């Protein structure tokens, strides 16, 4: 059973929480509660840069949230069928980082540069990454991004279309696309088991646990 | 058959690691120079930039943006990201490393910034790479054998000496595999003048 090594709290290691669990894997988590419990995991070795995320998986000690999710992608057959898939899944998902990315460090902002980075998220969402992830599924048809077939780039995308919906229920409203593969995926059952209330899902960041 | 186009401007940036990856491989490149921002739109327009941004990279029939997916993509197709799914993680783990810190020095164009590179190039990488070589005594980071691993992180040991030449002294495997890897055929032609290789910017 893999064991994730982070804080309560979305933060990097969500997305690995939401890949294990579409893939039907019960993990165990150990949160860092104090800068002590962090130290205890540095002297003891354990990270290799000294950082979390880290998760204990198969013999390995795996920092590096794209280590972390390339290793268990491969693991449970979400990472394509051949290295051109996996170029397409690649090309996909760090589009979706970058733009996670900007909303993981939104609350961290300096307060008088927040209004305009927010700004600018919206307009990316609506004429960068939204468009670009419409067009590839208008471009085949299909209820997956790659291969037909269920992949990480579907999961990644669809917890990023949640935290959207956190910021602005609007944004998706033109991408009718997106809206009918955010539903598909959420109703898969793993998926939907994920979503419903006591799962490992966590919570928005509020003010304290920042 | 055609070799790979490198789309990016005439400039280090998030496309030398590329460069650096492909002439390791020995995989001969085109690059069409991005010039004005009129370039940048036509690119755009044509429908080549999938996020709208360079790098891209024209490759087996597919225009890869994300610098992440190209390398990953390049380090597959010629052998160089490890024999298995495990030798990936350790690949991957410490090659998101060097990003890591390979990112804070590729935005430093400050001295606060630069204080701070130094600071954990001294007490957190150098130390996780050197632990890692002396830990199995071989040439190479993974598998005993050449890995995109040890090409990404030698060319992060170039821009370091660029930066504090005493950062690395302390390190001695981490100076042995330099020389090692810069004395590779495809290597050390790559670091002599007249190659893709780019200057400082």
């Amino acid at each position: 059973k893999p064991k994730l090594h982070y804080f309560n709290a979305r933060g990097r290691m969500e997305s690995t929480r939401w890949l294990l669990a579409a893939a039907g894997v019960e993990f165990e988590e150990k949160f860092i509660k104090s800068a002590e419990d962090l130290d205890k995991l540095r002297n003891d070795g354990y990270l290799m840069f000294q950082q979390v995320p880290m998760v204990e998986i198969d013999g390995m000690k795996l920092v590096q949230t794209r280590a972390i999710l390339n290793y268990i992608a491969s693991k449970y057959n979400l990472y394509g069928k051949d290295i051109k898939e996996r170029a397409l899944i690649d090309m996909y998902i760090e589009g979706i980082a970058d733009l996670g990315e900007m909303i993981l460090l939104l609350p961290v902002c300096p307060p008088e540069e927040k209004d305009a980075k927010l700004a600018l998220i919206k307009e990316k969402i609506k004429n960068r990454y939204f468009p670009a992830f419409e067009k590839v599924l208008k471009s085949h048809g299909q209820d997956y991004l790659v291969g037909n077939k269920l992949s990480r780039a579907d999961i990644h995308l669809v917890e990023l279309l949640y935290y959207v919906e956190e910021l602005d229920s609007s944004l998706i409203s033109s991408f009718p696309l997106l809206k009918a593969l955010k539903t598909r995926i959420s109703n898969l059952p793993t998926v939907k088991k994920f979503l419903q209330p006591g799962s490992p899902r966590k919570p928005p960041m509020d003010e304290k646990s920042l």
